[PDB]
């Protein structure tokens, strides 16, 4: 603890070094917009430009020459009285102006306009109808956004009838009202967040000074974080997403604040032991230093794992959430330190103001080092009681449930489900693009093949087609006479390709597309239509199938090989830098399983509530953003504890863990505290998904904190003894 290297080098500096970083957080605050309006500016595609779902849409918009985006939302009308006269005009008034906004509208598939397909756009009561209405975009970025808006306020300029009303739905525009429910909520959320710390850090530290000092450095750290950010991503550097912005926020808040907590408290507890100021600083950065800054390369790493994946949100929230914590890292650091320094040499600044809580831990340490082997079980046992949840644990892919029911979208959802059936919003689309026209009689014999056994495959309840023009069934033979006639050459014109080389269906599924058995569906309707084009002169067409569950197919197929080999190399990383820094292989293991273990009791207590006592089930993305959060911090938290270990182990090994456990207790406490309740100051948000990811992060800090580094940790170390330190020498007695 000699005064010198990096920590003299603060402390001499550490005005200039406050001065420039305030510096930089006013630049990069005042040359960027802000990080909210650069992530709406900035939001990343729903799926990647080379899934095949995104292919098939595509080709399907540029062989029938109307649209050359993947972005479509569904405007349905619901009237009280059944749609008639004047509802028509309403409706034709609406497409009329969506047709005269190409910077926003691609295409109006206007089946209801037509005599031919209108029965098809029409709810068996008809009480209501629906148009498809093509938009630019690809569904989640900012321009699909601005067209999903757009489509509203013409929508909502038309004056409607007495008693009909139309609502903009579809999953663009589910995607579309994710944005602005989340900027509604976001100010609760860090409104809600900094009141939860402030009280906390009144409760720890009882004193004013202490508690602004420590606002004032969380603060300067998650500006800089979101400036940072903010310029990345407006320079077109990164993607932001939804999610993103949301855990980059609470994410910073509370690592800058447990940063902040483990300085202070380790300046404390070298005050209390009766040592000047600067050799307290100089005690605190030589011990906690390297912590922190391992601790934040461990949450930098973590969250760069996610960007490996082949999710386009996973990839947003990778590198933006590296970048930022690697930010707030330093910004943690350096400030904290220069802070520190200066504010101790002001007073009674820093002072400890109530006492330290040794007795305690120390007591529980003694217990701990007595009984290692009957412990640790109890621990063991806690932790995998949450593998309970396996056997009913539901997953729920479809965001209508995790959204506001007054959202628009919702709204829209929720009229058309009234009067359609489930998932008529969403269908898919179906195009055999062949090497011939096809407007001939011979092809269509072939075309009604491929609808009938596409509509014959089970989870299918509707099929529209040029020989099912209205979605119903109305040996087959059409006359050459027909292809003469203006209504069928309409027909042919809104369902096959101009130059007539492709065809197109429109298929609706029974149940819900979002679960697995609509993916499998997809895989039906391909194998359907390529067996109906066997054995006839239209073999070798390409088979384009697209919509929301080729979509989430696409998402889903190998997102699970993905996560899983995302989530091992955080391990892999996360072992890496407790190895760099600990130079013990066994240490290294034990912090990185002990989480792993925890991991367990996390997900039970997660999928207890959300899908039991709420009722709402986990989303598919919560697991996934909420594990590598998990790993990272409670490997934080057991680093500490095994470098406060170390530095003690020169008294013996059993005295070491009693020490670094009474020298460690309330600080660990109180980050953890900190940490958890910050995560789970999420539950007010808006965005289900959010609120989910954050009460699982939460519980698991509060799990783990409570149980793994109190207990676990050190009566492994106890049992381990002279291995715990492997290979590095041990004195193993006093």
């Amino acid at each position: 603890a000699r005064p010198g290297g990096i920590a003299k080098w603060i402390r001499v500096l550490a005005v200039p070094i406050i001065l420039v970083w305030v510096a930089i957080i006013a630049v990069l605050n005042t040359v960027v917009p802000q990080l909210d309006v650069v992530g709406e500016m900035r939001s990343v595609s729903m799926s990647p430009d080379d899934a095949p779902s995104v292919i098939a849409m595509k080709r399907v918009g540029e062989v029938f020459e109307e649209f050359k985006s993947n972005s479509s939302v569904m405007i349905v009308l619901e009237g009280e009285q059944p749609l008639g006269d004047e509802a028509h005009k309403y409706y034709d008034e609406i497409v009329d102006k969506l047709e005269a906004d190409p910077a926003h509208v691609e295409h109006v598939q206007d089946f209801w306009g037509d005599p031919l397909t209108a029965s098809g756009a029409q709810s068996p009561d008809g009480l209501a109808s629906y148009v498809q209405v093509y938009t630019r975009g690809n569904q989640g970025e900012a321009l699909a956004n601005e067209s999903v808006e757009a489509v509203q306020d013409i929508v909502e300029s038309v004056p409607a009838p007495p008693g009909v009303k139309a609502y903009v739905t579809g999953p663009a525009a589910l995607s579309a009202d994710q944005h602005v429910a989340s900027d509604r909520s976001v100010r609760v959320i860090e409104a809600l967040t900094f009141a939860v710390i402030i009280t906390m850090l009144l409760l720890v530290y009882r004193s004013i000074v202490t508690v602004i000092l420590t606002l004032v450095m969380v603060v300067l750290s998650l500006s800089a974080a979101r400036g940072m950010i903010a310029f990345l991503g407006y320079h077109e550097i990164i993607g932001l997403s939804v999610f993103a912005t949301n855990l980059l926020t609470t994410l910073a808040i509370a690592a800058a604040t447990d940063y902040a907590i483990f300085l202070i408290g380790r300046y404390q507890e070298a005050r209390s032991v009766g040592e000047d100021r600067e050799q307290s600083y100089y005690t605190m950065f030589h011990s906690t230093a390297h912590v922190v800054l391992g601790s934040g390369m461990t949450i930098a790493g973590a969250t760069l794992c996610l960007h490996f994946t082949r999710m386009p949100y996973f990839q947003s929230l990778g590198i933006p959430l590296a970048i930022g914590m690697s930010v707030v890292v330093l910004a943690s650091l350096t400030m904290g330190a220069a802070i520190i320094s200066v504010a101790s040499r002001f007073g009674k600044t820093f002072e400890p103001k109530r006492a330290m809580r040794t007795r305690g831990w120390r007591k529980l340490g003694a217990a701990v080092v007595r009984w290692p082997a009957p412990i640790l079980v109890t621990t063991i046992a806690l932790s995998v009681v949450g593998l309970l949840a396996l056997p009913g644990y539901q997953t729920n892919y479809n965001d209508r449930r995790y959204l506001p029911q007054d959202l628009p979208a919702n709204t829209g959802y929720a009229a058309a489900d009234r009067h359609f059936s489930q998932a008529r919003m969403n269908p898919e689309l179906l195009m055999i693009e062949s090497d011939h026209d096809l407007r001939n009689s011979a092809d269509f014999l072939v075309v009604d093949r491929i609808a009938k056994r596409v509509f014959q495959v089970p989870g299918i309840s509707r099929v529209q087609a040029i020989t099912r023009p209205q979605g119903t069934p109305i040996s087959f033979y059409l006359p050459p006479e027909t292809f003469e006639n203006p209504d069928f050459k309409r027909g042919m014109k809104m369902f096959l390709s101009p130059d007539g080389h492709a065809v197109r269906f429109i298929i609706s599924h029974e149940g819900d597309p979002m679960s697995p058995e609509g993916i499998k569906h997809i895989d039906a309707i391909k194998q359907a239509a390529k067996e109906a084009i066997k054995g006839t002169p239209l073999e070798g067409s390409k088979i384009y199938l697209g919509g929301t569950a080729a979509t989430f197919k696409d998402l889903q197929e190998g997102a699970n090989y993905d996560l899983i080999i995302a989530g091992i190399a955080a391990l892999c990383l996360i072992f890496i830098i407790m190895l760099i820094i600990t130079r013990a292989v066994v240490a290294s293991a034990v912090i990185v399983g002990t989480v792993v273990i925890s991991l367990g009791a996390s997900f039970g207590l997660s999928v207890l509530i959300w899908q039991h006592i709420i009722g709402l089930e986990l989303h598919w993305m919560v697991l996934a953003m909420a594990v590598i959060v998990l790993l990272a911090v409670g490997a934080d938290y057991n680093l500490l504890l095994v470098s406060r270990i170390k530095e003690e182990i020169h008294a013996g090994l059993n005295t070491g863990i009693i020490r670094s456990m009474g020298g460690t207790g309330s600080v660990v406490t109180s980050a953890g505290l900190v940490f958890a309740f910050t995560m789970m100051s999420m539950a007010v948000s808006e965005l289900a998904v959010i609120a989910q990811v954050g009460t699982t992060i939460g519980l698991g800090l509060l799990f783990d904190t409570l149980v793994i580094r109190s207990f676990m940790t050190p009566s492994i170390a106890a049992l381990m003894g002279k291995w715990f330190w492997w290979p590095q020498r041990v004195r193993q007695r006093p």
